């Protein structure tokens, strides 16, 4: 078996290899990339997402979210407090203010230490889940707005026609903005492009050991776990690398920089944080190999997780037994 230690693999496709998205994802999996739960893809030097970012200030972040932490430094939950709308221009100025700017640091390792030591004592503001794309319509390769849809994949594999669409989202980050431990909805894949700005650090647990993470999480968040069998679906729990090592949870870390793609694989739990002002674009996708994961994916039916319109049909087709109970949590 390829990649038996489940290391995060980094790929450098040629412009010729960057032409066919599906084929390249299959190639990465033939090399064992999926075993890590996350891969990095460096685009060919010839490729560009768009010509410039000079005109992005006017995007509206309708609902900025302040991420407020409770708990201890290495084991905490965060909730999202809604703030008033601001433009990307205003957000970028806020990110760079003294209150919110990245602190002086020697290197990524020093910044990681400061994140985990001080994250809980501050509340950064995240512009998350904004529908839209920054890929130029004439960018033809790995354009996250022009991938084959999940609904077409499900139709090709299973012969059923369903409603729904699947479009990209933009994320505007600042120092300490955090993504909690999670898999994708229905354990889909994700692809994330860091368009501009400061890096994003990622932690990931190999899919083959996801249940060990979930067991630790049940122990670390005992109330949350009582309230919902799939409470990691709430996307609120953080667990530091130090705590993961103490508990023998296998994981890996890697830092994404601007111009780089990350791909998360089905049932790869991931979490991370942003180093400073940045903008990422992401979307979920499927391949034939996802279908079995989608069929076995855990679901939140407590009401907290509350997901897109498109997810209904995935549950309806792939998890018909779970559909009634799950939809009762959506209504
Ligand atoms: O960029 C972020 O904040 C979160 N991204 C992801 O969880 C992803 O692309 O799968
Ligand atoms: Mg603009
Ligand atoms: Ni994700
Ligand atoms: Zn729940």
């Amino acid at each position: 078996a390829q990649n038996p230690n489940c290391n995060i693999m980094i790929f450098h496709p040629t412009k010729e290899e960057f032409n066919d998205f599906d084929k390249y994802i299959a190639y990465m999996e033939s090399q064992g990339a999926h075993r890590a739960g996350l891969a990095k893809i460096i685009p060919p030097k010839e490729w560009k997402a768009r010509e410039t970012y000079d005109n992005i200030s006017e995007i509206l972040i309708a609902t900025p979210l302040q991420q407020v932490a409770s708990g201890r430094a290495g084991v905490f939950t965060q909730y999202h407090k809604k703030k008033k709308a601001m433009t990307v221009g205003e957000y970028r100025h806020l990110a760079n203010s003294k209150k919110y700017q990245t602190p002086p640091h020697q290197n990524f390792e020093d910044l990681e230490r400061k994140y985990w030591k001080n994250r809980i004592y501050n509340s950064p503001i995240y512009g998350a889940d904004i529908s839209g794309s920054l890929f130029d319509e004439n960018t033809k390769q790995w354009n996250l707005g022009h991938l084959g849809t999940i609904q077409d994949l499900l139709e090709k594999e299973c012969g059923v026609v369903i409603e729904g669409v699947n479009t990209p989202y933009l994320y505007f980050g600042m120092w300490k903005t955090t993504f909690a431990w999670h898999t994708e909805d229905m354990d889909l894949y994700s692809i994330n492009y860091l368009h501009l700005g400061e890096p994003k650090t990622w932690y990931v647990v190999p899919p083959e050991h996801g249940q060990r993470l979930e067991r630790l999480a049940r122990e670390l968040f005992p109330g949350s776990s009582r309230g919902c069998g799939a409470f990691l679906r709430h996307k609120v729990a953080l667990i530091s690398p130090t705590v993961l090592k103490e508990n023998g949870i296998p994981f890996n870390r890697i830092t994404q920089e601007a111009g780089e793609f990350m791909v998360t694989f089905p049932y790869g739990y991931h979490a991370g944080f942003n180093h400073g002002f940045n903008c990422a674009e992401a979307i979920n996708f499927a391949t034939p190999r996802w279908i079995d994961y989608g069929k076995m994916a855990s679901q939140c039916s407590c009401g907290e997780a509350r997901v897109t319109f498109s997810m209904d049909a995935f549950v309806r087709i792939l998890q018909p037994e779970r559909y009634d109970l799950w939809k009762r949590g959506q209504d």
